[PDB]
């Protein structure tokens, strides 16, 4: 049979991507969690460079780095769901704002939960700035990809399940600053593939509070 | 039809100017002043307002690696810069990655740092090149008989390596011959050859800059 494997651990946003992405396309697959204190010899023979989650393994072969599993996706299961355009210069867009996303929302994020002062107040500023800069270019629409989830959507929507991370160790508001963002990523939550593949806010915040207090 | 903004020993230009001159596209070139951001540039790439950016009939896509992939897909049927098979597309896009990560970060800190700093610099920047070796292996290039992908993503950064050599006090050339051995069959292509500025115009270049600085 064709073998899909998923290295994974439930609250990393990056993993949360490839979730959706194999939900979405209706691909049977198996979820490994790994703990990545004591990470796995295959998570080691399969990412030896990087050593991260997740790894897609598809008959034995591994493809690391989330995004880059989720266009494999869409390139080998490309008869149904679409994840991309058809249109290379609206795929250049996608692609271009799934690259903000890294850049932008988790390392602003990250240090929104584990920096202080000046510095943090720079980056909760910054990181409310990249929401509103992705609420326009959402604009009307129902997702980033229109009528159906898309990259976009795809490489996103796993950082709301952080938000409560961000807002309590941030002091933020996201809702009352963003109310457009929040909208959206409770719309996303109501489709199979994102609403299983997403834990709750409440559950990675009581995980973060544990590992944050060894910081 | 085609315009590239640019800036002449900018490693991240140079992979589009590869990528249209292997798929023969004719263009206007045209070289900002990064310290006088032209208007049409700050009109293309609001959002992060840097060179490279591709406007084919007037409309922009930014982010150098994206914008070969657009080139890829728009004229896509001479001179394949990416393999047709989803797996070893993914492994190109990995490697890629990978060069983006590494490469110009680090080269940046062996020419503006001191101290320790700049030796585990040195240290992390020649054990990256390694590792970029041992994928090579015996292939001819990174994308086997012809260049692709990641050779575009890399080879520019060649260019700079006087810079890292000079004010690093390192021997790229012996540390790392198979490595500059693949970057001069590189310069031996045409599309290649014509793309990148000679390794001492760029040396010249960062000497007038580097000799104002406090370090
Ligand atoms: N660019 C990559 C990032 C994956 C990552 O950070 N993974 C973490 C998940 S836990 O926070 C990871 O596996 N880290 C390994 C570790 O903490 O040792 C991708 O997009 O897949
Ligand atoms: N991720 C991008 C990086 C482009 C970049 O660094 N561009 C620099 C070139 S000069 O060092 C730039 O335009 N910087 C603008 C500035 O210094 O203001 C890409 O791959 O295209």
């Amino acid at each position: 049979t064709d073998e899909v494997v998923l290295l994974d651990f439930w609250p990393s946003p990056f993993g949360m991507r490839v979730r959706i992405a194999l939900a979405e396309k209706g691909i049977e697959y198996e979820y490994k969690e790994e703990d990545l204190r004591n990470k796995s010899p295959l998570l080691l023979q399969m990412n030896p460079v990087h050593k991260k989650i997740p790894v897609l393994i598809h008959n034995g072969k591994p493809i690391s780095e989330s995004l880059i599993a989720v266009q494999y996706i869409e390139e080998v299961w490309n008869d149904r769901n679409p994840l991309l355009p058809s249109d290379p210069y609206q795929r250049a867009q996608a692609r271009f704002w799934a690259d903000y996303v890294d850049i932008k929302i988790h390392d602003l994020g990250k240090k929104i939960w584990t920096s202080k002062g000046e510095e943090k107040e720079a980056a909760k500023k910054e990181f409310i700035e990249a929401l509103k800069l992705l609420e326009e270019q959402l604009g009307d629409k129902t997702y980033f990809g229109g009528d159906n989830i898309g990259f976009v959507d795809i490489a996103l929507v796993p950082f709301y399940t952080w938000f409560k991370v961000y807002e309590t160790f941030g002091s933020l508001n996201i809702e009352n600053e963003c109310p457009r963002f929040v909208a959206w990523a409770k719309r996303c939550l109501q489709k199979e593939s994102v609403a299983k593949s997403l834990p709750d806010q409440h559950k990675v915040y009581e995980f973060v509070v544990e590992i944050r207090k060894k910081l």
